[PDB]
């Protein structure tokens, strides 16, 4: 007693929009540093019947029965998680149930400090995440500043973490948790010098490596697992998994932490795990451990290096003047345009990127930069030689943005009206669509 | 630069477990009242490439661009949502982003009351959900008792919501939110009477209709939308959608509540939405509003009535001596066995049900009942005539549990040793598998 008709039949209208979205994805140069494209296998798992099953609790300790094949899956996922990140059963545990990077952070932070607890994180405009305790002056924008009492540190004017300001603010504030690892940081992190600050004040060290997880896994960047009490990471983004998250916790450094994290996730916050998510994570953490994935991660970094260099060779400025990772923040002050306007121009040419603050920005409104990243295009098979074209496309986009701003004004509302119809944009778009359209697409 | 090989090939190990789980689901009489089986179309959406896309924010008001087709999906889903539950655009709003029923309740409650806010809900052992403010004498088990100040009401010894106890507790405690709608309540709810209690205290009325959502949509049970300020429902369970949740809010009764709910979800709690979830919710809500779905919901109620009746006809006691909905709680005291034990016996015979407390249980350990429901089996095509067999199977399961208990003792560990290699159970299991196995299976 159900309708078994395929999606095309059963809901034509939704099948059409979904087909368009796929075409868009396929025909776009995607530079969103936090996006990627999952393979077909991951998507078979996300659509598996395993999500019919309710599984509140943990393996061997479920509320309900019938959970034997489910337990093997969660078990496999924890196994594959701890090894991908080169840690041992006996030092580190992992929770694979958090539904999102934001959930994992909220849960992990609750487990460590509880309500009213004190936390330190990097400011949003400076490149920290919302769930790192973000607030405005007026109101607590993130639960992490309301459930918790949070203070925010900034980066210096060169766009580097001001470790000395981290110490100044910590000693005065005495947080129980200091969060590092960011949303928009083009340089690797000094986890050791964070480990020293926490130790100095008896704080937990929290590394959110969501943006760079693959570099940590692949031994290409610094290892927070030698210094952190807790590491969180999304499974999507550069890891190229489904939409989910992982909480790692150092048993050796804090016995009794395993209980605090496992019970914070459920029953404090979540209900039943989403087992399709867990299956898909398992499926990608296998891939993550294969040496072809290390190749891919290396290709990501090469492309990023090549992208930065090509942009510099076209006299475009980058925050910190380069990158150690997959992402580049462009400083646009030189051209008297906002990242705000450039996003609009690139949207108009099937190029995906987003506005981003730069150190000199006092507010988060009308920011002076854009963030770009190479994980998605690398997945699509672009190599170092392809970065010049992307850089070329971006420079042309910056130039057209300058031309349209002089013709239509600095007012963002007014700027947009210039975009539609523009022959330069249409030609550049078609250039993009023609190159993007035919690239490998999972 | 990715692996395109199918799941069977790319990860044989996971594929075999998943295949086993599909066979378990198929060969089980599944009476878990909160479970169902999604159709293929819902599962094409869960594995759609739409989940590649980051969509922080709401339609027309996203952080990033490239979001036109995503915006059309979220808008469709909210539209199909508001009509399914027969409410007008102009009186009711919905948020389709919450990832789980539990997140919806945490997010919805935070929007209404804020940290330290006062809430009232039904106790867990009485059938209220964890996210209704559950705590123990020792621990704040759910975030909803720690983040908020919560008080828990109970049902009377007949298993009915004790409205007089609700008013009492509400006047003494003055909450800002009173939650009703439950996890394990076999009867319909008097929302008008809750609405009156909330008015005398100026509290919000919160209806979590996750278990009975389809009865509300199809106009078979009472309509909470006539009285409630806020209604939450999972999209899974009886609604038979994917794993996700909805928050409905009454604009007409509460000005400026729309932004309170929309902002608590994001950016207070969640990050990007999971667009595959929103897609799938849209696809099922289309179904919900179709006349075939009302038929199904009617078959669910018919089946429950027949199962209740056939259980009574075999001298088995039911809490409230029947049901108005999809679920029955069996009282086992008459047989001197625990729900705990019966769950084990039914596990051993491919029958899924769960232990449940009854009013006379003061412990939530070693409870005296079991909860059963008809949504999953109705989906699989069982009709009223088939409930006899299921009642017959449960009666026989109770008897074997009786026999095994006095042969092995009343201690849980001792009891379980009797299950393996018991000829009666293997025979009964065989009968179950044979009947379940050939039933229609999405
Ligand atoms: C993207 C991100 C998150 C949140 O991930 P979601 O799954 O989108 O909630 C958390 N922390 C960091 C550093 C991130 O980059
Ligand atoms: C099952 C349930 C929930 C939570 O649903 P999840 O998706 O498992 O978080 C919330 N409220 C009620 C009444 C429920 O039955």
């Amino acid at each position: 007693m159900f309708n078994n008709e395929p999606l095309e039949q059963i809901d034509k209208e939704l099948h059409d929009i979904l087909a368009d979205e796929e075409k868009r994805q396929r025909e776009t140069i995607n530079l969103i540093a936090s996006e990627n494209l999952t393979n077909g296998a991951v998507r078979e798992c996300l659509g598996n019947r395993v999500s019919n099953k309710y599984s509140e609790g943990y393996p061997k300790k479920r509320y309900y029965g019938g959970n034997d094949f489910i337990d093997k899956i969660e078990e496999l996922c924890q196994k594959r998680a701890l090894e991908a990140f080169n840690v041992s059963d006996e030092e580190w545990g992992v929770n694979v149930q958090p539904l999102s990077g934001s959930a994992a952070n909220v849960q992990a932070l609750y487990a460590l400090v509880g309500v009213k607890g004190k936390i330190m994180g990097m400011h949003l405009c400076s490149g920290g995440h919302l769930t790192h305790g973000f607030f405005d002056e007026k109101k607590k924008v993130s639960i992490t500043s309301d459930m918790f009492e949070s203070k925010l540190y900034k980066c210096n004017s060169q766009g580097y973490v001001d470790l000395d300001a981290v110490r100044e603010m910590a000693l005065s504030f005495k947080p129980k948790v200091i969060i590092c690892g960011y949303t928009s940081y083009p340089r690797d992190i000094d986890y050791q010098q964070f480990r020293q600050i926490c130790d100095e004040v008896n704080a937990y060290l929290f590394a959110d490596i969501s943006h760079i997880s693959s570099f940590v896994a692949c031994n290409i960047l610094n290892n927070p697992f030698l210094h952190a009490d807790v590491v969180t990471t999304t499974t999507h983004k550069i890891l190229r998994g489904p939409r989910s998250a992982l909480i790692f916790f150092n048993k050796k450094r804090n016995p009794g932490i395993e209980q605090k994290i496992n019970s914070a996730v459920f029953p404090s916050f979540q209900g039943g795990p989403h087992n399709n998510k867990i299956a898909a994570v398992a499926c990608q953490l296998k891939e993550v451990h294969s040496p072809a994935f290390k190749e891919y991660t290396q290709q990501v970094l090469l492309n990023s290096k090549a992208l930065a260099k090509a942009l510099i060779s076209k006299q475009i400025d980058l925050v910190t003047n380069g990158t150690d990772n997959h992402l580049i923040v462009v400083d646009l002050r030189k051209f008297s345009i906002t990242g705000s306007k450039l996003q609009e121009t690139c949207n108009a040419i099937n190029v995906s990127l987003n506005k981003n603050t730069i150190p000199s920005d006092v507010d988060c409104v009308s920011p002076s930069g854009v963030r770009i990243g190479t994980p998605a295009m690398t997945t699509r098979g672009a190599k170092e030689k392809d970065m010049e074209f992307i850089a070329d496309v971006l420079a042309r986009a910056i130039k057209i943005t300058v031309d349209l701003q002089e013709q239509y004004g600095k007012k963002l509302v007014d700027f947009k009206k210039g975009l539609p119809g523009n022959a330069q944009l249409q030609q550049l778009k078609q250039e993009v669509v023609t190159w993007a359209g035919a690239l490998p697409f999972p």
